[PDB]
């Protein structure tokens, strides 16, 4: 169980729950035909009104902890109970306004990620706990500017045998991208970019050799 709850933006930290629809609850999404698979739901009320500017080009930190609620000093779960392997991702989608209610009919375009390192037997979740539940990556430089929800995404793979089973923590930013060029990826449909057969998503992790995470390639310029 893990939630991300707070963006750093160029080395600026914005503040605990700043930009991010923070889901009430660090419990997952298992159901990825549920509109719940786009951007989680529950969140705390009332929801950030702030988008922050990032430059194409810039380096986002999205910060996960083991609540909801942010650093509360130590837990051994914290940011994640590392016991739970799997892959870290990112993506955008382009919004005409970044705090808009409906997040469904958007097209997502994966930014990064991070699955398995079969010669050091390492996951993304694991360098996720190195690092303090910092997922750093950057905004591509490319980009058209404008207003995009930036969606970022914990997989267990613990009980991930059978689906459902694979648990999904994920939460979306609030952006909005500055400079950049004229680039509008292509992008994939949530729900529908995750299916039950997509072996991603359906694994016994104490039978990985190789790990190809779920979902289209990542956009790089
Ligand atoms: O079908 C029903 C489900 O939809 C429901 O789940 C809840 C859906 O509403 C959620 O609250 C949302 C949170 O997002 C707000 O949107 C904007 C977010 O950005 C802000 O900057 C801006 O001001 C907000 O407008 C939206 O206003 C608010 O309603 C809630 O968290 C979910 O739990 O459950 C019941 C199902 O039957
Ligand atoms: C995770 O990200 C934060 C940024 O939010 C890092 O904290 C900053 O580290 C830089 C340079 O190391 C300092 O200038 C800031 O004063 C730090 N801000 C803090 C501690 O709030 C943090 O080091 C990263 N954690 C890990 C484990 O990499
Ligand atoms: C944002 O910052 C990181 C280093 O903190 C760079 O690696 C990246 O290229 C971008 O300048």
């Amino acid at each position: 169980r893990t939630v991300f709850s707070s963006l750093t933006v160029n080395g600026v930290d914005l503040g605990q729950g700043v930009a991010v629809r923070v889901p009430s609850s660090n419990a997952p999404v298992t159901d990825i035909e549920s509109d719940d698979i786009i951007c989680n739901t529950g969140f705390i009320q009332p929801v950030s009104k702030t988008v922050a500017a990032v430059p194409a080009g810039g380096t986002v930190i999205a910060h996960f902890h083991h609540t909801s609620a942010g650093y509360v000093g130590p837990d051994p779960s914290d940011p994640l109970d590392p016991t739970n392997k799997g892959p870290v991702l990112a993506y955008l989608a382009k919004v005409p306004d970044a705090t808009q209610s409906d997040v469904t009919g958007l097209k997502w375009f994966k930014i990064w990620q991070d699955g398995y390192t079969p010669a050091t037997r390492q996951w993304g979740s694991d360098k996720l706990f190195i690092n303090g539940g910092n997922a750093t990556f950057t905004i591509p430089s490319c980009l058209q500017a404008g207003q995009y929800l930036l969606r970022v995404e914990s997989i267990s793979l613990l009980n991930a045998e059978q689906y459902p089973g694979a648990q999904f923590f994920l939460s979306c930013g609030q952006i909005n991208i500055t400079g950049g060029n004229k680039v509008q990826p292509v992008g994939v449909d949530f729900p529908g970019a995750y299916t039950s057969t997509d072996p991603g998503i359906v694994t016994d992790i104490y039978e990985v050799g190789t790990y190809t995470p779920p979902g289209p390639a990542v956009f790089s310029c």
